[PDB]
């Protein structure tokens, strides 16, 4: 690896459908097919914002484990995941995380009516909440921008996709990725995102790499069962190193961009190799809203739909199925929910 010098593009503040956007959609499209990755030389609101994030970060995760680990929620899975770094002798190595979902009150009406994943971030502290909403409000500008760009590279309406993400479920994982712990380290294994695109940020130390397409080389539908992209191509070249670059958010689309797509995009497996120090990295979902199905552009003959609520509720029931969120879902049979609301 480590050969490839990626280009990064300048978005405009607005898009259009002028002749310059369509080009640009053009180059976003192009750059995905190409490399899997697409770069936006950020400005210096953003990257303000993105290295005051990166610093809340590095703060919180300072703090003792007893208080971390309190600021957990059994509504949403906003809150704490710890990495289990003390004591990964023998067993695989997983970042320490914060997860930012859509930060709704008990008072809210949906949290209230019960819907599963519905509920109050558990912030560690205003600051940090402040940090990391003015973070995402810029990351979810980038990600309308983006959205508009690439319905117009296909030749689409230019609001196909955000028709989808009003109000949209986007979240944020905050990440540490820990230190090798030897030479012999594995680090995070090859996977594929989930959601629709992914906008993400890293601090210097870098550790990202990910695959471009290959031509010839048959992807899985990860959001398909029986077709797992965990682990897929992981001891296979290529893999391009994402080098940090001071100023740059990456660009990547996620499963339901390849579904929706019917694989003109791929989803971009990424793998992450551990540093000889910490590695401070940010990874945001720009999503549909929990109510919105994604369906295939180019198949109008295939009345498939995937309801992104119940593909993100399940998505991480699966990943965390001890956590007392998926108990609660389970203890209040809160899916019940989903099932009246994809019965539109």
């Amino acid at each position: 690896s480590h050969m490839t010098n990626l280009q990064t593009f300048e978005l405009p503040t607005e898009v259009t459908g002028c002749a310059a956007d369509i080009s640009l959609g053009r180059a976003l499209i192009q750059a995905w097919q190409k490399d899997g990755i697409f770069q936006i030389k950020t400005d210096s609101e953003q990257d303000r914002k993105t290295q005051e994030a990166m610093a809340a970060s590095k703060q919180f995760c300072k703090e003792p484990l007893t208080f971390k680990s309190s600021c957990v929620s059994d509504l949403t899975y906003s809150g704490y995941v710890a990495s289990g770094e003390e004591v990964t002798a023998g067993k695989p190595d997983f970042p320490e995380i914060f997860t930012v979902c859509k930060d709704l009150s008990v008072g809210d009406q949906r949290v209230k009516a019960g819907w599963p994943c519905h509920g109050p971030v558990p912030w560690p502290n205003n600051t940090y909440q402040k940090s990391m909403k003015t973070f995402m409000e810029e990351l979810g500008l980038a990600g309308e921008r983006l959205l508009k760009l690439t319905a117009l590279g296909f030749e689409l309406p230019i609001n196909t996709f955000t028709d989808l993400t009003r109000d949209g479920w986007h979240h944020m994982r905050v990440l540490r990725f820990p230190p090798q712990t030897s030479t012999l380290s594995r680090g995070i294994g090859a996977h594929t995102d989930y959601g629709l695109l992914v906008i993400a940020a890293q601090d210097d130390v870098g550790g990202l790499y990910i695959r471009p397409p290959v031509e010839g080389e048959k992807r899985n539908r990860n959001w398909l069962p029986g077709e797992s992209s965990a682990g897929m191509f992981e001891h296979d070249e290529p893999w391009t190193f994402v080098t940090p670059t001071p100023g740059v958010w990456t660009v990547f689309p996620g499963d339901i961009l390849q579904f929706m797509t019917g694989g003109q995009l791929l989803s971009t497996p990424h793998k992450v190799k551990l540093n000889t120090r910490e590695r401070f990295a940010c990874a945001y979902f720009h999503e549909p809203n929990f109510e919105a199905s994604a369906y295939p552009l180019f198949e109008p003959s295939a009345n498939e739909r995937i309801h992104y609520g119940e593909h993100f509720t399940n998505m991480f029931m699966r990943c965390y199925p001890d956590r007392i969120t998926t108990q609660r879902i389970n203890k209040e049979n809160r899916l019940a929910h989903l099932e009246d609301l994809k019965k539109y």
